[PDB]
């Protein structure tokens, strides 16, 4: 049973991956100077969005 | 009772053998650069390996 033998090691990591990407303005501004916008207010829309990328299970 | 006599001497000699055979390398290095590395070390497996040959009662 004579045995010749090579040892060869494995290292294997899973880095975590986080990544969040905004895309938008980063300051929203909000003007009143009429009537109409004091009483009902501005509505901005698709002022930012938010992008998602990850390995393990998220809540934002 | 006469007597014509030829005389041979054996000469017997149990030298002793004592080998110790090694087979890998001579120099086995650990070096660690990662995080994990050092928290938990390298582990060399079949780095070295030893042949006995004797012909006496020996301890290793």
């Amino acid at each position: 049973n004579l045995i010749s033998e090579q040892n060869v090691t494995v290292t294997m990591d899973l880095q975590p991956v986080l990544q969040l990407s905004m895309q938008g303005s980063e300051t929203v501004s909000f003007v009143f100077s009429q009537i109409s916008e004091y009483i009902g207010g501005l509505t901005q829309y698709g002022a930012v969005d938010l992008s998602v990328s990850s390995t393990v299970d998220w809540c934002l």
